[PDB]
């Protein structure tokens, strides 16, 4: 008897399983490198940290490009900004800005700590209201690193009850939805094979999003000194100025740059709070010690510093432990070969996609003990006096050209805002018996079910006001 004709082959079901494991698993059949074909687009897969780094790192330049995606391309202006864009001259100039806007926050006046601890005590008035009962703090966290974001951006922050945040918490939910229906990384293209509305909608999220940023450079370009830099689109309007690179700093390309961080740092920070209450819900042991560390290293004579996470390092090793398990990213945005290259020796066509999967790396077991279970004890010393590095196959923020420009941003928000909660408020399982689900929903970000967490003010936070 014959075999029969084969049209396709794929290794696994579409949209069963998340797609970062299904890949994880596929590598006890094929290694840590394998590729697939679909039509004649060729798309690599890598999930050892040796190849990661060859691919971010040493051949970084050789694997810096992005892929082009009907979703993306909307969103992005046609693959103008930053983190969408293509290696050349567009994102080579805006992601150095956007770095170099970064740098008028090191300290002064607007020293990023400032306005993150800003917000943070807005922050825990407005929950402090809520003594007793059971919320979703998504949305107070939203608003708080929206202005601070705002603030980086256009030195302007939103006022209490201000609905513009509404909105741009609407189109946020609008466009990560439709961006893709799980991962970025799709083996079969759904959207043009089957009668849908989905670029229709994303168009019409889009539409409102950048309608809202032109009205806000309008009102910005008739208050522009090329005196003052303060913020972000001080440094992109200055460099315009000086281009008479003017083609590349069209208005376009300067609204998608702050869209692209806008974004980024309201998404991703959100993310990770919620992730990191979660896991302390289900680890109150964590939590408890989490208390005795702040209130022997800070006490409650003054509020928390950047300073002390020379102190507080449990509570750094919790932030590294939840970016290891449910990184934001778990395969980083898709790579692409600018030139033909290798990988392990493996040869790798000009234009194929190439896919990190940081999921692997942060759960190889040959690299890390016990790599499912949350252990934030994994970074510290057996004694807990410092911070440690236990595995090479760690890079929540990716690694070379194409690696996270909010990293320093990030690290500082995510942990004053878990200092500042923790010193001052009790947070246990709701009255009802619900924990969170930590499966998670992959969508362009690594997101929560959303959840709720019954808010007391601490005891000792009362005490200590007499
Ligand atoms: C815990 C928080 C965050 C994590 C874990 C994270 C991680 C990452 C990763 C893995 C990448 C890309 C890796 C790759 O493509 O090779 C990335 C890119 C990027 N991140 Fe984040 N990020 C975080 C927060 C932020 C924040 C707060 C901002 C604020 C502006 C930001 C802005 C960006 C941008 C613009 C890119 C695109 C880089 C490029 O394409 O060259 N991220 N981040
Ligand atoms: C999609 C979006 C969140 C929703 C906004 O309405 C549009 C944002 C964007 N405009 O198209 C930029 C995206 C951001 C989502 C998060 C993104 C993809 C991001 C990122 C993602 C994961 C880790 N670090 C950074 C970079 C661009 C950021």
């Amino acid at each position: 008897l014959l075999s029969l004709p084969l049209v396709g082959s794929l290794p696994f079901l579409p949209r069963h399983g998340h797609m970062h494991n299904n890949f994880f698993k596929l590598q006890k059949k094929y290694g840590p490198i394998y590729s697939v074909r679909m039509g004649t687009k060729t798309t690599v897969i890598v999930g050892h940290h040796q190849l990661a780094k060859e691919v971010l790192i040493k051949k970084g330049k050789d694997f810096s490009g992005r892929p082009q995606m009907a979703t993306l391309d909307i969103a992005s202006n046609n693959r103008k900004g930053i983190a969408f864009a293509d290696s050349g001259a567009h994102w080579q100039l805006h992601r150095r800005l956007a770095m170099a806007t970064f740098a008028l926050f090191k300290d002064g006046d607007q020293k990023l700590e400032k306005i993150i601890c800003q917000e943070i005590s807005t922050l825990c008035d407005m929950l402090a209201t809520h003594n007793g009962q059971s919320i979703d703090i998504s949305f107070p966290v939203f608003v708080a690193v929206t202005n601070v974001i705002s603030l980086i951006c256009f030195n302007t922050s939103y006022k209490n009850g201000d609905p513009e945040l509404n909105v741009i918490q609407n189109y946020n939910e609008g466009i990560i939805d439709n961006l893709s229906k799980d991962s970025l990384v799709d083996l079969v293209p759904w959207l043009k094979i089957f009668p849908n509305k989905t670029l229709e909608k994303l168009k019409s999220h889009v539409k409102i999003r950048n309608d809202l940023l032109n009205k806000i450079l309008e009102n910005y370009k008739e208050k522009f000194r090329s005196d003052s830099i303060t913020n972000m689109l001080d440094t992109l309007m200055q460099a315009k100025m000086n281009s008479d690179d003017s083609e590349l700093l069209s208005d376009n390309h300067i609204l998608t740059t702050i869209g692209d961080i806008f974004g980024a740092g309201v998404e991703t920070t959100t993310s990770v709070v919620k992730w990191t209450l979660a896991f302390l819900l289900h680890n109150p042991q964590v939590k408890k010690k989490l208390y005795e560390e702040i209130d022997q290293n800070v006490g409650f004579s003054r509020t928390p510093t950047i300073s002390d996470r020379n102190r507080l390092l449990l509570l750094e090793a919790t932030i590294r432990e939840v970016l290891r398990l449910r990184p934001v990213a778990p395969m980083l945005i898709p790579h692409k070969a600018n030139v033909d290259s290798s990988i392990g020796e493996f040869a790798v066509d000009k234009g194929t996609e190439v896919i990190i999967n940081l999921w692997a790396l942060h759960h190889n077991e040959k690299e890390w003990h016990q790599p499912d279970q949350f252990m934030p004890e994994r970074f510290l010393n057996p004694a807990g006096t410092q911070l440690i590095s236990p595995s090479v196959s760690y890079l929540p923020f990716g690694a070379g050209p194409r690696s996270c420009i909010g990293e320093i941003l990030a690290r500082q928000e995510l942990f004053l805002i878990m200092a500042w909660l923790l010193q001052r408020f009790d947070l246990e399982v709701p009255d009802d018996g619900q924990l969170p689900s930590l499966e998670g929903i992959p969508k362009v970000v690594f997101l929560i079910d959303s959840f709720k967490v019954k808010i007391k003010v601490r005891q000792a936070w009362r005490e200590a006001q007499a």
